[PDB]
């Protein structure tokens, strides 16, 4: 019993943090093999044209208490490269992954290449993510674990007047229509993601909260106009396909749980929760309730 | 900006986690130095839980009767012994992934971060709080017994529980390091129930001091009150007392938002009385008690928005 915010155990990443400075700049860094991965705004832009003016030695780079000796230098969309003279030996099985808009990752936050703090949080459809991020932070990265391999999807950019926060995945192309610089930007009107908030539905079932069930089914067609009026993201065949193995396990079908979804939007909770929130959740997907409600281990 | 339910990372503790398998029970260990710490329940049968006589199932066991697994290699067991409710196995290898650790008894209300494994092997890490009932609301299904509970301020690991059993509430019990239980728990199945919970006050106003560093106002008021008053009003909500310790460690959070705490207590009680009013802080409806004054310290900004 229990449901909690879980993160992935980020060992396997704590063993990548490594500290870079540029001049006056400092930020954080991923040493896998032989090369370090960190935003390129670490040399503030024209950053081809500032690239050019450094050489290896004005990157300084440190893993714990030992300085690597920057070897080459190349620029990946948003992300700098950093070879260094040695292959990081605690370099995991990895994967370079970009995530869609509401799936989850965890972050190891990290200041001056050291690891601080692990937090679960989801890719909002809008493209922001809704982190816990002070300065210092950049360079601090998302991932998710397959069994030993450790896949990294997102690196910690920017914060936004909003408070919210926008990155790029490890390719360093940026996840929303964000840049790397000191401009106006503002994050677009947010929704909620359906998918999500329907699996932490089945996840209350799954954990004997059922009073907001009712004998009541709905349409695809008729549901999505109640979403559309709430801010919910639409939920499409693919998502009621996903829902299938937690619709067979609780025996509540996903347009059965949408008739609760909409009775829950048109009249809230009425002084309950479920499982602990006044909110509907939208921050664990449905391969989430499954993993947490039968222990994956890594 | 932003404020999370955060973890600390969980790496030092993952190097550490084993997998203890005694006749048909399989659980966690956590390995330190040449010893491997786990619940003593590993020795019982779902028969034995009733009434189960520890001393007399451990002294027909040998060493050899003791499986312990650390990934792939089977650690050799050279000696056992029993301290209150966990079982120390020394083991022949010395863990080299040992970190820097101490073992500290946490009080209600203290946080912590938990390592939830199953046969060994790390599946997640969560954020929880020792309730005021000694009981923690985790999340944990069967096998992750030995599963366990840290902090790492600085560069040391303290370890602060390791789980024991779920109550028919869902809710955790576990001890500490030393095998000694928090709350009037025993590693017995026999009628146990969690006492009425409370709310953690000096947590819900560390929260509130969060809210306001990270620009949120709209809940303060003009408004003062004594202490007694407050706990007055408080305890009618299941609000913990508010003690006089509690308003000297909530003193740096005072300072650095300019708010006194008994006006912060003035604030929650009006909170209390009007609800929210479809507004949320930080992102919640409810009012968060799993924030200590020091994670607030350690994860908030030191200059206020
Ligand atoms: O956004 C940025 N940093 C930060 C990231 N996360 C949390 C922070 C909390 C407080 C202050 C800065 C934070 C920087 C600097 N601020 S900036 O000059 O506006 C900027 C602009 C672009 C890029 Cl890609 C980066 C930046
Ligand atoms: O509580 C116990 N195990 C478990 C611990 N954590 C989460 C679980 C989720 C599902 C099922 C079992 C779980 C066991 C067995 N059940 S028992 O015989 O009641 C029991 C009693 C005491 C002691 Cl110390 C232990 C136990
Ligand atoms: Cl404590």
């Amino acid at each position: 019993s229990g449901f909690r915010k879980m993160a992935f155990p980020s060992g396997k990443v704590e063993g990548c943090m490594v500290q870079v400075t540029c001049g006056t700049t400092t930020l954080n860094g991923l040493w896998l093999d032989d090369v370090v991965y960190c935003p390129r705004h670490v040399i503030c832009p024209n950053y081809e044209d500032l690239l050019i003016r450094k050489s290896n030695h004005n990157f300084l780079v440190q893993a714990g208490n030992v300085q690597l000796r920057v070897i080459g230098h190349s620029m990946q969309n948003c992300v700098l490269k950093l070879k260094v003279d040695t292959a990081n030996p605690k370099t995991p099985k990895y994967k370079f992954v970009r995530i869609q808009p509401g799936q989850t990752f965890s972050v190891l936050a990290c200041y001056n290449g050291s690891p601080s703090g692990v937090y679960q949080c989801a890719m909002r459809p809008n493209f922001t993510i809704k982190g816990s991020f002070l300065n210092g932070s950049c360079g601090s990265v998302g991932f998710n674990i397959d069994y030993d391999c450790v896949s990294f999807c997102y690196m910690h950019h920017m914060e936004l007047p909003t408070g919210v926060h926008a990155g790029t995945d490890l390719e360093g192309n940026f996840y929303g229509p964000f840049v790397d610089r000191q401009t106006a930007q503002a994050a677009g009107t947010d929704t909620t993601i359906t998918v999500n908030v329907l699996a932490w539905l089945y996840a209350a079932v799954i954990n004997g909260d059922r009073w907001f069930l009712n004998r009541f089914t709905t349409t695809l067609n008729d549901f999505n106009l109640v979403a559309m009026k709430y801010n919910y993201e639409p939920l499409t065949q693919d998502h009621v396909d996903i829902l299938g193995p937690l619709s067979a396990q609780t025996g509540i079908a996903v347009l059965d749980m949408c008739a609760s979804l909409k009775e829950l939007l048109q009249n809230g909770m009425n002084g309950r929760t479920i499982l602990g929130s006044a909110l509907l959740e939208d921050e664990f997907t449905p391969f989430d309730v499954v993993r947490q409600c039968s222990g994956v281990t890594f």
